[PDB]
């Protein structure tokens, strides 16, 4: 039956300079005219990789690690954080002078404007300080939050919010994620809607966060310099994104 390939963004579709390789555009091209379905599965927020979708013409994807799945321009599945819990977190973070940034499918908003930790960390991502809206979560679907505090301070948050998971990405900022959910469960929901079968699914990843995915699909492709534990669970290890990794891999796999 029909075959489908899921790509993640960092180190996979985009290179180290965050540019789109010429050979990847070719790859996706050949893949489409060949009848193979192309999609994306990432931990990123939709608005964070809109340019990639526009460039490759991809409108089906698993985002927020499976908490927001879109099939051909439409929302197939969505599981935002529990409103009550986002509030409690906000109020608790506020009491501690720790700011938060709320992310929904379209944008981000800070609970505190012009804050030093948001500036430095967000700038490391090459982003300006998000506009300030302390009550943005009240009538919006918040799929994720950014907690701006040091590690020596996350203890209470981690302790008081077991339904959440914390993954630090900067000295003064950590991702606040939902416990339930995964790219694999997102990838699963889509192949069911597409009538595709596990064995007919392929996936390219680069980070620790892709293990669950590479493990679940019929053919998981790890990449050149991906973490050793990512290659371990992979069914195939291709070259780095820097060396036509997507193209070469798709070739070896006889997909193009």
């Amino acid at each position: 039956g029909r075959k489908i390939v899921f790509f993640d963004i960092d180190g996979t579709l985009l290179d180290e300079q965050k540019q789109l390789p010429l050979s990847t555009i070719e790859a996706v091209r050949r893949l489409k005219q060949s009848g193979v379905y192309v999609a994306i599965a990432t931990g990123r927020a939709p608005f964070m990789f809109e340019h990639v979708r526009k460039q490759l013409g991809i409108d089906s994807f698993v985002s927020f690690n499976g908490q927001y799945v879109v099939f051909e321009g439409n929302v197939l599945y969505k599981q935002p954080l529990r409103r009550e819990k986002v509030r409690a977190l906000t109020e608790e973070a506020h009491k501690n002078g720790h700011p938060l940034v709320f992310m929904d499918a379209e944008k981000m908003r800070a609970s505190i404007g012009d804050h030093p930790h948001i500036h430095v960390s967000m700038a490391s991502l090459k982003f300006a300080h998000p506009p300030v809206d302390p009550l943005y979560y009240e009538n919006k679907d918040i799929y994720q939050a950014l907690l701006f505090c040091r590690a020596e301070e996350e203890e209470p948050y981690v302790r008081n919010y077991p339904e959440f998971r914390f993954v630090r990405w900067h000295d003064v900022s950590t991702d606040v994620l939902p416990a339930g959910g995964s790219k694999a469960e997102g990838i699963r929901m889509m192949i069911e809607k597409l009538g595709i079968d596990k064995k007919d699914v392929y996936a390219f990843g680069d980070g620790l966060n892709d293990i669950e995915m590479l493990s679940f699909v019929g053919t998981g492709v790890a990449m050149g310099n991906a973490h050793e534990e990512v290659k371990r669970v992979a069914d195939f290890v291709t070259k780095p994104v820097d060396k036509e990794g997507i193209w070469y891999g798709l070739k070896q796999l006889q997909l193009i």
